[PDB]
């Protein structure tokens, strides 16, 4: 059959530099994901003192946050960490929505891989369920895009 | 385990110009939501004549507000205050879209933090309920955002 | 304690433009009279008011944008009405059509009032359309005096 | 108030029109463009002024219709094609990214296009509309396009 | 009556096809693949000429895509994955972004790019579609490439 | 064509006894449907001596309400009045599921018809706009319905 | 694999069948009525042996229909009228409700009861919809009727 | 303009026998309610003596404990309490919808009426605002309807 | 615990099997007994003690099966039939109703009803579960026959 | 101040009628496993329990009315889970078992613990399965002994 050239995924962090973005709403939640994403970045070989941690307030201020930081391109990738719970208005769609478009769109006109591991549940207990695996898998997935878009750069 | 570095949030608003957008539509909501913002930003610091305060007929005409204000770049940070409450048709699905979208895509293109302090509720009970406290976590934010992102500058 | 720039209702000297969709016409000539009138009691002359028409939500954008690019108004006004149907169709318009209003504004300063109406039945836009129309102009107005304000 | 108002102009004569039909629930979109070719000639556009392009779903629209509103030989553009709702969410994400886009190239090439892209529940609701929806497109394009003209 | 029409070309010959495949539920990106390749080849793409990368999830497939289209050596992309609901609202925050990330690419490249990412709410949805969908795209990127260069 | 015996219907009040039960959550609205109902009632010749009115505090007391009342037989026809109105909360579709459910019953199974004057509108405009007309409507409707029962009785 | 099958029997001679039509969208159940009858004689049942009656609305079919079905004067009944969407949840409420009782009357007195009351969100949706409901009302009444009587 | 016979509501409780039933699901919600309830019953004249108490584990439960009190007809009203607070599934309408249908068909089937103080929402501070102002509400329902079940027995 | 636990039993032997079928959607149906009846007689049903109805439509279901039900000949019915979405909220009504009765008949005679009724929006989800649907039909109503009478 | 009648939940001498609903049947097992063990732990004798599977959920009905019927059993408890699919299935079934459920209880007076799960996936069923079957246990032990209270 057909054979083409497959890019094979590259998880080593080693010499990666990575920035954080972590909101606080829903506090809890937040935490768990960064520590389960600290302790997965250490695993895949990111050096420690390569690697930067800020937090914002709620979902909506990670714009805003993210974008400075990928502008000064020193960083390999980016990952936006938090938690929005739904309540009892509309208000959960439109931080939902508008959180995701701003992380979508950093990534887009930067070229810096933005990992979004911004939960969007109905429930506390959903947070909880996810957290410690959503920072790991937002970890991996900042190593290997870091490595995909520096194999894609000449 | 690993420690990599920290930046300690800081909401030490001395020496910051904050502008200020508030959308009269069920007015006593922003109304509630301006006294409880500039309350709070006094406690953080914010000096009486270091605040621009404007007011618009409705949450869409927010963006527009709010873009002349950020390019002009005498603020550190701005906040959009208001209430969408639902009525009886989708309106009120394009109007709470809208006006995040816009909020947003303003801190993203220009810089400037935009603290989003736009209810988008049901019930004029809901609103009722989290106009104060939304006013004051909309001070909060622009104050420390505004900080970060001079850190980060 | 700090500054507040108080709203600003004198319309004398303002130059506004209005693009009317003509789906579900009876509602868009509705709001363009009351809206007309409204105009008038601000003191915007009549000569200063230009008005187009297009056939439908999704091509007001267009029609806002060109003139909206002239500079040649202070501000500018969209009236229509989406009425749902029996398809889709119904959310792709009433969002779509917002979307364009509201980026035209940001992108070149000038104030865009929405008067496009997103309601479900005839009774729903024809309850609304008078009243629409005249808010507009108020928003056309008092968004117009506030945008020179900002500037030099 | 009188007002100056300019009045919709719907004369074909001499327009360029381009049209791109997606193809998906193909007969759909051919009885719209069949509708659609009848009404422009009815209007006055010569048949030697308008291409069609076909592509094979309504998301490959936004791509053929950039390129054609780029090269500026266009006074207006028209999409046709059908989105039919199936088994899943994909519906909702076809209907609404193909009006983003067409609504999108409208804003910022300035050549209006006319979104003639039904988006519907069942085939039946496809058949009743699409010759009707491919006149008004016709009539959406030409007015428009010498609209754009008087403005410019 | 009698305008000018352009017949859509199938002919891969000498195209050059970059391929992106979300891993998350792999099983289903797989097959797209294996259908894509395949039908690519029987459009007459050489292996030689086709590059394929993968990604951990949908919403990666927006910067690896704009990496591609940037380095303007492929005359169309193909983005290949499936998003499956669970049991919160990020399935629709994952079907809504990679799409609009998917669309926008091609509109400010020129760079056609096939979607191919599937929006269900079961398993069995996505395993239906997979193969079906992949051979798609392998035609779809293939015609587009030929009018994104007809229209050049 | 075929021509088929067509009962013609009877809106005289004529000797008819009526019913009405008004519930008074939202009391404005239930205010204005009563008093539109007993105009229109004495418009279609009811006696006012042969109307009874009685109210109840929401509108899931209607049932057992009218329940009693058409138990008596001393009605050729009940009405029911009164609004729900949407709040925050599902409790909206449950009282207007259950209280349409309860008038629907209570008609079937002791032959008194029961006209449904009770709004289900998502805000008090809704009610409002609808008030007045509703319980004229109601009127006709217990009339006519009496009338159409006695014809099928024998 | 080769077992008693009941063939179904749409001879209507000397059935006896009551109508009732809700009066509400007046002009919908008039077009069900005349398709309705019509079709009762072509299947052969006699003008002679059909009463109609008429009821406000939907709501009100449940006590009339409960009345037809009490004398046993009947083989079969059936139920005329259109609840079509306004504003509110009253739709559903009435849409649910008229239903209920209808199927519930069938069920405990065995009298075969057509349901034709439609349920839409359109007036359009209704009328295309009348003329064809009507008619298989009454080949549902003449069908019903006959199967009950086997099974008695 | 018409003049028809009114009955006019009659709150007298005195000497009525009053029956509860509260679902313990979310515990704290029924509490509050019960507290308010007795409390209101005692303001309209029901003795302490005159009034009986049930808890069931959750509102599908109830049904059969309101059954089986209103067949005894030691009872001129009763009331249910409790409250449905949603989770993650479907589960809450089909509880909110059968507890609901429960309660009405029993006053429907007995002539007993019965109150329905059972919360049907979809946060924890949407119960807790609501619950003892309901069950104030369902004692006033409970005397109300009691006497104009007598008045036209 | 070990407590007593009564076995399932699908022995078909001697049981006396009803089946009604409606016939909207008619492939869907026919398919559906076409399983049901290999099905059955797999199981040791005899091909005499097996009777076949069928109605218009699902809304009828429920006073066919009422009346054989009532007969107590049969050890248990099944009803077979597909309710397919449309365009209108009647799928609702159609799907709450017919299931209802199904159910109220089962609990209210004793006799087990099968409800192999599909409620689904595309006719390719019916066709994908007509035949096991059937078969699975077949299934339950031998299992809960054998079931009803050890109870008895 | 008032008689409160306190929760028993002394299982000693209960006999316990239990059904179990096989569809996803590592739920139900799950469940009845946890089930068993609760009622033990109550005092409930393991020669006092019966345990009866049926096919799904909406045959549960038929099978508690049974076993309520005889009154050899001071409670029941249905166990099983509905898990979304891909149509309207899911809402009838949901609907239709928790309605039987509930009517046996206020038709026999004797109580039915609930515990068919209503949950869109596989994990959210497993996540609740083991505290459900607990959580009737002490449900069905707890109203038995209430049923006798209010009992001469
Ligand atoms: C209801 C709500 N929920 C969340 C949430 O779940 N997660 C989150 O990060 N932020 C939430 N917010 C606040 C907005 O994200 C934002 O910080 C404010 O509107 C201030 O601009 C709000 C208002
Ligand atoms: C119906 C409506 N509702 C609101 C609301 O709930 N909150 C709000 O801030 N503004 C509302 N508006 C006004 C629109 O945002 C806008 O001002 C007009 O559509 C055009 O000027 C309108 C028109
Ligand atoms: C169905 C429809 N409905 C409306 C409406 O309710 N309000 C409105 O202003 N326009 C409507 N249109 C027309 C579209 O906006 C547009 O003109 C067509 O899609 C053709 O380009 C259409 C096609
Ligand atoms: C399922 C589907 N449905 C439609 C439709 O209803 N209308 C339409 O115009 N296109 C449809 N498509 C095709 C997609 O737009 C597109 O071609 C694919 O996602 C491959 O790029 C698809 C794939
Ligand atoms: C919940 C989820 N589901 C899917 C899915 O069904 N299909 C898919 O392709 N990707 C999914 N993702 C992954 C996101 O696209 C993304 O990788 C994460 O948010 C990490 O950035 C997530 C997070
Ligand atoms: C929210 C609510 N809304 C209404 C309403 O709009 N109209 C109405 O008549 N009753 C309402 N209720 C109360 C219930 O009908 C009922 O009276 C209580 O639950 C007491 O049993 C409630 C709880
Ligand atoms: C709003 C409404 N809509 C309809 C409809 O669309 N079709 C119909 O047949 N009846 C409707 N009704 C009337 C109710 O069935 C009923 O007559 C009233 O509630 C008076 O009892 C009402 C009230
Ligand atoms: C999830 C759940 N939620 C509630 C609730 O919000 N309110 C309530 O009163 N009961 C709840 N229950 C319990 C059920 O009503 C019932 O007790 C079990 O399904 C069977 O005993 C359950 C199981
Ligand atoms: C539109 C429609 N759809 C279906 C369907 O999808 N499945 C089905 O079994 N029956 C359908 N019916 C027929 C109705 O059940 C019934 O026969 C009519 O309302 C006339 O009584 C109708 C009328
Ligand atoms: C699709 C389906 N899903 C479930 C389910 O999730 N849980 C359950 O208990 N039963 C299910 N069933 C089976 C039905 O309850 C029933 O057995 C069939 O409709 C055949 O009568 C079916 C058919
Ligand atoms: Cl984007
Ligand atoms: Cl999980
Ligand atoms: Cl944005
Ligand atoms: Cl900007
Ligand atoms: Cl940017
Ligand atoms: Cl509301
Ligand atoms: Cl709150
Ligand atoms: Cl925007
Ligand atoms: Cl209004
Ligand atoms: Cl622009
Ligand atoms: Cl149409
Ligand atoms: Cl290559
Ligand atoms: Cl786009
Ligand atoms: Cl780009
Ligand atoms: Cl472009
Ligand atoms: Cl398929
Ligand atoms: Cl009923
Ligand atoms: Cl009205
Ligand atoms: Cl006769
Ligand atoms: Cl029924
Ligand atoms: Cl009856
Ligand atoms: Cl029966
Ligand atoms: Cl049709
Ligand atoms: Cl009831
Ligand atoms: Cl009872
Ligand atoms: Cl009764
Ligand atoms: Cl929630
Ligand atoms: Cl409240
Ligand atoms: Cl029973
Ligand atoms: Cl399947
Ligand atoms: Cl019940
Ligand atoms: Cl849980």
């Amino acid at each position: 059959h057909m054979n083409p050239y497959i890019l094979t995924p590259d998880l080593n962090g080693e010499g990666l530099h990575i920035g954080i973005v972590r909101a606080r709403f829903n506090e809890e939640i937040g935490q768990a994901q960064l520590q389960a994403c600290l302790e997965e970045l250490g695993k895949l070989g990111v050096d420690e003192r390569d690697v930067m941690v800020v937090s914002v307030p709620g979902a909506l201020e990670l714009g805003v946050a993210l974008a400075r930081m990928a502008e000064s391109y020193e960083f390999d990738a980016l990952i936006a960490l938090g938690a929005v719970i739904r309540g009892e208005t509309y208000h959960f769609e439109v931080v939902s929505n508008e959180s995701a478009a701003a992380i979508s769109r950093i990534a887009l006109e930067t070229g810096i891989p933005v990992a979004n591991g911004v939960l969007t549940v109905d429930t506390d207990e959903q947070a909880q369920a996810r957290a410690a695996g959503k920072g790991a898998d937002c970890a991996q997935v900042a190593v290997e895009m870091a490595n995909l878009a520096a194999a894609l750069e000449p």
